[PDB]
């Protein structure tokens, strides 16, 4: 089996995309709760902001991740801090969102220690990741070509994540790639 040069080159380009915004819908289904959220995801080097709001626009949760750790402002404006964003969100809301892994998956990058399959366009089709006893199955349902430094690059615009009984369906509205 030869190295897939197109896939490896795509990875290097994705690794350049360090400052960006992303908006869309996040559909959450689990045995304990079902939710339909607007999401606003803002990424910069070593930093992440994620706002979830309800279908009427009111804030459900605001997450900030930086070098100090994770900070969540909850729906009722209580403030909580801890070291791991996924664990903190789960303890405060019951929602299981693999925030750390999504920093790679949302762009179409794999994490380390993962299995995956490519599509015929040499980008991710499906991926599996065993993380903290959760076996995540990720499906890249659709890509959209987005301009990056004057070149069209495929980025996910429909992505589904599932582990156990929990599924997260992301549907993208707008990628905004920043200098």
């Amino acid at each position: 089996q030869p190295v897939n040069v197109q896939w490896q080159s795509h990875q290097v380009t994705l690794e350049q995309i360090q400052h960006y915004q992303l908006t869309g819908k996040l559909g959450y289904i689990a045995p304990d709760q079902r939710q339909s959220f607007n999401f606003q995801w803002q990424k910069s080097p070593q930093k992440l902001s994620l706002r979830l709001s309800n279908f009427l626009g009111q804030t459900v949760l605001n997450l900030q991740v930086d070098e100090q750790g994770a900070r969540v402002e909850t729906y009722d404006d209580q403030i909580y801090r801890d070291q791991d964003a996924q664990s903190l969100i789960r303890n405060l809301t019951g929602l299981d969102i693999p925030v750390e892994q999504l920093e790679d998956w949302i762009l179409g990058l794999p994490t380390q220690a993962t299995h995956y399959e490519l599509n015929e366009q040499n980008t991710l089709a499906t991926l599996t990741k065993l993380a903290s006893t959760e076996e995540w199955h990720v499906e890249y349902q659709r890509y959209q070509a987005i301009e990056w430094q004057h070149q069209p690059i495929p980025l996910p615009d429909k992505l589904k994540l599932q582990q156990n009984k929990t599924s997260i369906q992301l549907v993208i509205s707008q990628w905004t790639l920043l200098p």
